[PDB]
């Protein structure tokens, strides 16, 4: 029953000025973080060879689009050797972010594991000697992290186990980040995985995010320096009932505002399964849900802002141009989106 | 992780519609719930005996105030013995509260006790029978009820223990009252006893907040359909530091932020060992403080509203008029002041 | 992190005493504490009328019973009524247990309540003025009590609500008593309705008394002061798989090891839906099971005692000595089952 | 409320042998898995440099002691470096542990790291690509695994948070030993730093070991596969009052049955500041106390073992014998402890 103040006022100040920068209006985030072994299957479906040099050009061309991106991209999350490459003029990644006007993070966690006792059901690893990375990452331009937590419904799941285990390593991640002066990404998805329908998922997102602001208040989280990544509200992949934009959006709004604490600077949206189009819609659509939310409600996209770019670009170096138009296009669409000024 | 409803569609939207009507713009509570044991205190100071007649009469009297507190006042808390009284002209008091505008409601904890291997801390008791009571209060005109834990800042408190407890009776009580259409006001009220400071008591409050919604969580509560009744986040009574009504509102309104789903259809705050001119002031600061504040956010003033009322009826016929008149300005400044329009005459340092 | 004892060495000495004489070698507890509605069911089923008479008499029968059953009986719980009623001979039905050498108990809680958001489960009312009721008891003549939560094994229960909320329930009311000097009886039933096979059986149990235990750890309950009352482990009512008793008492006492602190003093088993032989073998397994068991391990039935003295009596006075000599039977038995005397793969749980 | 089962009937039978192998009677452990920066403090104090051969001629020193030991010692604890080296005869050391009874366990835990918001509290860490570091362990002769977590009696501490923040990943750390057939060591270490008396300390194992064994039964944990390493309970080192063996031994052994369920198979004690013969005289008490005791009660001793034989040696390997001998003797005495048979020559309600 005493405080022993993990952050003093001006750290606090610190992380809440990140946190508004990244989701400032109409911005969000660029999701580019994919590890090696993510990547390549992307690289895989357009036919273009896992090498450090295609990795390197893909995100140089993203990273270099035009100045039109500028006021759509609020941060761009980078996976650790990203972050230390270089673009063709020589400048390094984070300083082509930050020049573009945009804050640089950095994916932390080291994947899922099994826990043992579940059916299929994982924790996430990564905390080991994750506070001198933070350190170093921040020196090296990062000035926010990510860290997922992944979640399933079936008929036994997610159990208490999971949910308190998941909600635990997230607390103690975003502790460890705040110290040294990084903002924390929180991002329990509960995968769109089942033919659940779209209520179970409300519910399931509702118990998830209630144990997860629990152990964050549990571990003293500084909740104006932080931001939540958490999955929309959306029926099961092979549900068959059907619900429109509206619904997925009243969903969705309303299990945040029975579990998100005012004091939550934004909610960064993943995409998931969903479409470029489909994620821009229904981003919108919550935006324009009449009902009050007290935090900013935007995308962090990896899929949704790149798939159509990764198609376009085919490894084809003379295609850049032609990729980077795809990629500006869904920047440009969801910066609307989470104004819900975004009409198809 | 399988949702099996505690709440139908039509249940929840008269829970909501219920909030909702008591803590409308300009609107709070007036709490004249105080037990036959409370009341004898007051009426003691006064040098009035403890009589059914004298509680029923200065009840009346508050009830029966002329009709500027209409709009002041959306809701009260009555205890059980006056539901069932009626006013000299025969109305049941229930039909006097809602024939002014205000929704009847309905004291339904029996008191606290002592939790063993404490410090002197407590639960409270009152959920035997709570679903009947319920639902026969339900019946006869209540609309919502109040459950109060209590909890105090010390060396070695609030425990783990008093703080799980407390939110989890609370929990229990908040189901049990939803399930009869009744909405609970949960208060889980942290006494300003002792020589704390004010961010001590917001970090209290923070960690009690956090716990009381985990509870209601796992317990199924309809937040839509609840009220919460907090302290103020201020410094202890024997505190000898000073702060500013703004530090105060400033503390408080952070402290709810970080705990508080936007869901909680208002706050109703009580005003402690407050005076009545010092709660007004601190629930206009509130509501004037910038923050982004998604709950409304009012006042469910026993003493704040009473005060000066029952000083000045004194126990005598003769000063209803007198007594009322000052029922009636505190109903007023506070109306004021729950909209930031009460006038007496940002900062990460939280 | 601050004790603040619950209790003074001499108030623990007295509640430690009290467990240890109701479950002294040999000895278990006569569940007599059937409310009105619930012994409405057994004089209904001899054709017998609910009357205060007829449930004074059967109570009678049961209490007056020859000096056999002295040494077999170390406790006896009554439902409030009949704490307050007497014999024939003008004696108090305490004073009665008391001169055969029994430890008089009460039953306190107020019977299950619905929890909102569930499928089908519930718990326990009764904390309300129950500090006032024990120490009243204490006077009459009661040193220990019982109450009852009740889990349902199903798809989605006991739910992580249900368990949580039963035990904290459970803590609550050990924590009074203990105030009080009456040894609190924990009875977290885990019914064998279904068709749930013994290791899920087995897994539930171990699941709730972790939590009952951890409960009663945050509420500073004194253990050595406590008996706990748990189901057996054994399958559901219509589980298709069949069992041994051998295997019956290897999960039961596995379940047990698992989560029981050794300082509970002892372990007094509900007999459930077994009947009056079935739960004396079951018991008596139990005790020759060759792991080692910190806990007394006797019984507190009701059924498993009553069941054939109930049917022998019928509702007739003349049948008074034939009901008796049921009772007796059965005392005998399970006198000898909580000690392994009676006659009628480890790693696999 | 559905078993989806951590472990076969085979991976059962395993780690319950192994457990019990370990603590078998008058069998304890010795804890040489001091790390390379911890072991530098012990040398530095008898004036020897800290390079691997002297750690490993010293490792060897205690490995190769003479068959006294060999009842003595069910299990020998190693540090990553030492379980990759051999005896001067070109034996592994896991190799020589084994061919004189022992088993050999391997410490896998990577320190404490404090916890933001609390008074000095800490967690420990270690969990990251733990399985894979086991799943070596075990095929190269480890059959157990130690993780320590500290807790320190303060004014606000240990905190709500640090209790169950170190139970959790005990929890976790048990749960992946178990996935890989390594009998998980569980040590929820309270330190005696501090003015509190014997009571207070009795107060705080009750509520740590409650925590932890409610943690261990969340994560589906096999306790009967598992040994528990507590401090005994005892007043702090600045605490003015005095206490006897005796109440040493009741309070140690009475929070014990509040909380340790009987399915445990051994309580392995740390010695903590001890000195060596004040570690064996205690749990000799404690072996002796007349409650009842369903779990083995001996030993898991670093310091209460090593202390002697590391001054007598001074580096010096002309005085590898008297060494040996001081360690042979502190085993020999700790071995008979925990049978409640040493002796120098070789109310209940009030807690
Ligand atoms: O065909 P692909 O390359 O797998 C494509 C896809 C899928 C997942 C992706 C995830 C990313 O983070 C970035 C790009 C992606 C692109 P999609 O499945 O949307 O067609
Ligand atoms: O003279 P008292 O009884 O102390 C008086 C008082 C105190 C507490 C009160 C509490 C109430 O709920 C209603 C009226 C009160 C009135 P105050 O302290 O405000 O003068
Ligand atoms: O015919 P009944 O009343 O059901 C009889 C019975 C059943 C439950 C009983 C429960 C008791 O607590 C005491 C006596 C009982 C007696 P049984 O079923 O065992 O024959
Ligand atoms: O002089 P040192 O090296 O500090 C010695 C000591 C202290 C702690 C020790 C801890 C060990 O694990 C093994 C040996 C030790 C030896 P002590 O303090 O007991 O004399």
């Amino acid at each position: 029953p005493h405080s022993h103040p993990a952050l003093t006022p001006e750290q606090k100040k610190e992380l809440s000025d990140i946190a508004h920068r990244i989701v400032a209006p109409g911005k969000g985030i660029l999701a580019a973080d994919e590890s090696t072994g993510s990547i390549a299957k992307r690289l895989q479906s357009i036919g273009t060879e896992n090498t450090e040099e295609n990795r390197r050009f893909y995100r140089q061309l993203l990273l270099t689009a035009d100045d039109r991106v500028n006021p759509c991209i609020g941060g761009v999350i980078l996976f650790h050797e990203t972050l230390y490459q270089k673009a063709d003029d020589g400048r390094p990644f984070p300083q082509v972010i930050k020049s573009k006007g945009g804050v640089v993070g950095i994916k932390v966690d080291k994947g899922v594991v099994p826990l043992a006792g579940t059916n299929g059901e994982t924790t996430t690893q990564g905390l080991d000697g994750l506070s001198e990375r933070c350190a170093q990452y921040k020196k090296d331009g990062a000035d926010f992290a990510k860290w997922r937590c992944v979640l399933k419904i079936g008929e036994h799941t997610p159990s208490a186990l999971a949910i308190m285990e998941n909600a635990n390593v997230l607390a103690r991640y975003a502790s460890i980040c705040q110290q040294n002066g990084i903002v924390p990404i929180v991002e329990p998805e509960i995968l769109p995985d089942g033919d659940h329908d779209l209520k179970r998922c409300q519910y399931v997102t509702e118990k998830v995010l209630a144990a997860v602001y629990k152990a964050l208040s549990d571990h003293h989280i500084y909740l104006e320096g932080t931001l939540l990544k958490p999955n929309m509200v959306t029926p099961g992949h092979a549900c068959t009932q059907k619900y429109s934009h509206e619904e997925i959006a009243m969903a969705t709004v309303t299990a945040l505002r029975r579990t998100v604490p005012p004091a939550v600077t934004g909610v960064t949206f993943l995409s998931g399964g969903q479409s470029e189009e489909e994620a821009s819609i229904n981003l919108n659509a919550i935006n324009k849900c009449p009902l009050l939310k007290p935090w900013a409600l935007t995308f962090s996209y990896g899929r949704a802002l790149q798939a159509s770019a990764l198609k376009a670009w085919g490894g084809k170096k003379e295609n850049l141009k032609a990729a980077q138009e795809e990629y500006v296009k869904r920047a440009l669409a969801n910066s609307l989106a989470c104004q819900g000024k975004y009409t198809p």
